[PDB]
C-alpha cells in the first residue's frame, strides 16, 4: 500500500523514516517500525495504542526513547501515518523471553506472516536492519538506507 | 468546537488527559497543553511539529519526557486530536508579586489573546492548575480534575 502514494508522499515517508533511524541508531536506542503493505496486521494483532499520527521524524524519537510508556514493542506505519505504538503480535518467533534479540525475533515473527517491511534498530549496537519475508538486510551504511529501503517497499507482495 | 463532540468523545478526551496529567504531576514533569476554544491558535503559535494524533495519555506522557524533543513548548489540542506538539506561544504574562514557572507565564499569556483553555504541570511541584481569560483555577486533588475541566470546558 506504500507503491500506491503518491511520490511526495512516499520520499516523505522515506525521509521522515531516515532522520528517526539516524538519530536511535547513533544513539543506540532501540526500535521496531514495521510499515505494513497489503496484508493487513490489525487481525495478526495482540496489543498496542492506536495513536493515528502523521509520520514524523521527531514523534518517532519521543516514542522510542527508554523513558516513554511506547519503546517497547512495535510501531505500525499505514500509508503515511503512525497507525499504532507499542504493539505486539502471537508469532511464534517472539515467544522467548530472554531480552537478547527480542526486536530482531518480534521483526523476523512479523515478516514470516505478512508482506510489511520491518526497520529494527539495535539498543545494543545501534545496528540497522530491514526485515521482509524472513530476511534481515543489514543497512551497514546509513546513507544507502532510504535507496534499500525504497526498494524493499516496491518489491512484489502478496 | 468541543460541546458539538458527544458525551463519549468529551469524556474520553478528559479521561486521557486525566491519566497523563496525573503521571506528569507525580514525577515532577513540566507540561503545557492547550485545548483550542473558538479563537484559531495558528496566528499566535510558531515552530512545533504537526502530529494531527488521537488523544491518548500514553503519546502524551511520551511527548513531555524530558528526554522527547518535543517536550519543550505546548501541545495544542482541536476537537479530539492532538494537533500540534513542542509549539511555542510568542507570549507570557507576569504580574508585580509572583514569579512562577514559564510554562505558567506562557499559559497566562496565551489566555490573554484566545478562549482557549491551559492545562499546566509544574517542572518544579507538580502542582497542575486550568488557565482560562487570565484567570488560573488550581487542581491540588486530582480526582476532581476530571470534573473541574469538564467544567471548564463547557463555558460561554
Amino acid at each position: 500500500s506504500f507503491v500506491d502514494l503518491g511520490i511526495s508522499t512516499q520520499r516523505k515517508i522515506v525521509y521522515e523514516l531516515y532522520f528517526a533511524v539516524k538519530y536511535l541508531s547513533k544513539n543506540k536506542v532501540g526500535a521496531i517500525i514495521t510499515l505494513q503493505r497489503n496484508i493487513l496486521l490489525d487481525s495478526l494483532r495482540t496489543d498496542g495504542v492506536k495513536i493515528d499520527s502523521l509520520i514524523n521524524s521527531s514523534l518517532l524519537i519521543a516514542i522510542f526513547q527508554k523513558s516513554s510508556p511506547l519503546h517497547d514493542g512495535a510501531v505500525i506505519i499505514v500509508d503515511d501515518r503512525i497507525l499504532y505504538a507499542s504493539t505486539y503480535f502471537s508469532v511464534s518467533e517472539s515467544t522467548l523471553e530472554d531480552r537478547y534479540g527480542a526486536r530482531h525475533r518480534a521483526a523476523l515473527g512479523i515478516s514470516e506472516v505478512s508482506d510489511s517491511i520491518t526497520v529494527v534498530v539495535s539498543e545494543q549496537s545501534g545496528e540497522v536492519v530491514i526485515v521482509r519475508d524472513a530476511n534481515f538486510f543489514k543497512v551497514t551504511n546509513l546513507e544507502t538506507f532510504t535507496e534499500v529501503l525504497t526498494k524493499e517497499l516496491n518489491s512484489s507482495q502478496t
